[PDB]
């Protein structure tokens, strides 16, 4: 029918990002790939098969939020959530785009579940302000929300999504204890102490990070501690490795076979042993760590293949006191749940999302991520040169991205 606007657009989705035509109509909006581009040309049949949305319509009445979202650190996408709970994400050409499709779409705001008001003006709300003007933290300290909920929250108001695997949802480490044979929930010392990075849980490589931030002589580029991120597309895709459509992702973008055994993720407690010792890996989890037993099951029945010592990988390697993956992720989940947790998970969102993000106290934190990886660190639409623009977002897409601050004071305990 008659299309009130029109705008060059990309579909953000787990398994692609392609450009197209977003329009928007008076009773609905829908997207429409563009086919005559090369890059879509190169994309793979067996992945455009599990995208959704090439040819979407997604009708007003259905619509229950709007958020504001960035893409690639820059502040021009929006993700749309639907009264079936699905979610499609699209990134624009500038902000400018992103505030006209905003005006033409349903005024419904963030939705209902945040206590915010429902208004075009709360949609494209800073993280900050949304924080500021919510009743979520409240409703976490009355214990009318669990911690995983407040979790997906902050995660949610920042511009975290499950559509864009570069800036996936970051859940914490909470159990440190994968070799005994029973997990004491009441054991202090089977906790990870949440004030902390993971880069600083470990004193031995504390200090080597400690040093590379001392010696780094900055002419252009400030100094910091990890060059490596807690939070990529590529750490999901090997978490996930076993649950399709993921595997396919993995497959894909991999060369069409799995990765050397001896690196695919197969061990929960070579993982956990892995990011505490390699300078290279200060990963955190993921929320399906807390809910979806079905990526530690080899399900498929796939190769995987055979570490060098001559492991077979298939199911992953479970703790002694899990005999199932789904017993792994209740007690995961009863950890995150626990009181170790609630009365010390201030800390660690203040290191996430809080004030001990950047500056002096991040310095003071051990918490100091590569430049370019916090927001506002570079502005694509000024390198007017294409090859170049997707080599920096391909460094930014590779690097990692800090998630957006949601305030800049101490959290407050539960």
């Amino acid at each position: 029918g008659p299309v009130s606007l029109s705008t060059p657009a990309q579909l953000v989705a787990p398994s692609v990002v392609v450009k197209g035509t977003l329009s928007v109509t008076s009773s609905e909006l829908y997207f429409e790939v563009d086919e005559e581009d090369p890059n879509f040309k190169k994309i793979d049949p067996k992945i455009l098969a599990y995208t959704e949305g090439l040819h979407g319509k997604w009708l007003f009445t259905e619509i229950r939020s709007i958020f504001s979202r960035r893409y690639l650190l820059q502040n021009t996408a929006l993700e749309i959530f639907m009264a079936n709970r699905v979610a499609v994400m699209f990134n624009f050409p500038d902000p400018a785009t992103v505030k006209k499709v905003v005006n033409f779409l349903p005024r419904v705001g963030v939705g209902t579940s945040f206590g915010l008001p429902q208004t075009r003006r709360i949609s494209l709300a800073s993280p900050r302000q949304l924080f500021k003007a919510s009743n979520m933290t409240q409703r976490w300290q009355h214990r009318e929300i669990s911690n995983f909920e407040y979790l997906m929250f902050l995660n949610t108001i920042a511009g975290r999504s499950y559509n864009d695997l570069n800036q996936y949802p970051v859940f914490p480490w909470v159990i440190t204890n994968y070799e005994s044979e029973e997990l004491d929930l009441t054991l202090p010392t089977n906790f990870r102490d949440l004030s902390k990075p993971i880069g600083a849980l470990n004193p031995k490589r504390a200090a080597f990070f400690a040093e590379r931030y001392e010696s780094w002589e900055d002419d252009q580029v400030p100094k910091f501690h990890y060059g490596t991120h807690y939070s990529t597309a590529s750490f999901v895709l090997a978490w996930l490795l076993r649950i399709e459509p993921f595997t396919t992702y993995f497959l894909n973008l991999q060369g069409g076979k799995f990765d050397h055994a001896d690196r695919t993720f197969s061990s929960i407690s070579r993982a956990w042993r892995n990011s505490q010792r390699d300078t290279s890996d200060i990963k955190e989890l993921i929320p399906e760590f807390y809910y979806l037993p079905e990526m530690f099951v080899n399900f498929n029945n796939y190769n995987l293949g055979v570490m060098d010592d001559g492991t077979v990988v298939s199911d992953v390697e479970l703790p002694p006191w899990a005999k199932t993956s789904e017993e792994f992720v209740h007690i995961n989940r009863l950890a995150l749940e626990s009181e170790f947790v609630s009365c010390q998970l201030h800390q660690w969102i203040d290191l996430i999302f809080g004030y001990k993000q950047q500056g002096p106290e991040a310095v003071r934190a051990l918490n100091v991520f590569y430049y370019l990886t916090y927001e506002g660190a570079v502005n694509l639409n000024s390198i007017t040169d294409p090859v170049l623009r997707e080599a920096v977002e391909a460094q930014i897409r590779s690097f990692g991205q800090t998630p957006s601050q949601l305030l800049i004071e101490p959290h407050p305990p539960r």
